RNA sequence: CUCUCU
């Protein structure tokens, strides 16, 4: 998107202490920052007794005005309360929504599921 | 005294 005029230089974020469990965090956190901008790809860890979350985006400016409006208060219903700031990466690297992350440029990404090919992978044998 | 090498 990055729809304004003012400064902005760091794609990805902490996101502490939401008002959330899971994996739907994620597509959730997709749901909310899509309202400020072009959200990319995210992380669902329990930070030991806490619970965060860990995304990266497309655009600085968006992700600037995410931590403004997000770090600064909730939205609605007290529900939405995140603590919201830049990382020291700076590009996040997912991995598999099996037990940490999933990406939205990719598939879905799997769970590490995929199956062998039988021309090259079983080949030798395959039944 | 805070941020995933499934």
């Amino acid at each position: 998107d990055a729809g304004m005029a003012m400064a902005g230089q760091s794609p990805v974020l902490r996101i502490i202490v939401e008002n959330l469990f899971y994996p739907v965090t994620l597509d959730v956190l997709h749901q909310i920052f899509s309202k400020f901008g072009t959200v990319l790809k995210i992380i669902t860890f329990t930070k030991n007794n806490q619970f965060q979350a860990l995304l990266q985006y497309a655009d600085p400016v968006s992700a600037q005005h995410a931590k403004l409006s997000l770090d600064g208060q909730n939205i609605y219903n007290a529900c939405c309360t995140l603590r919201i700031d830049f990382s020291k990466l700076t590009s996040l690297n997912v991995k598999y929504n099996n037990d940490k992350s999933r990406d939205y440029t990719r598939p879905d990404l799997p769970s590490g599921d995929s199956q062998p090919s039988l021309d090259q992978t079983m080949a030798a044998a395959f039944g």
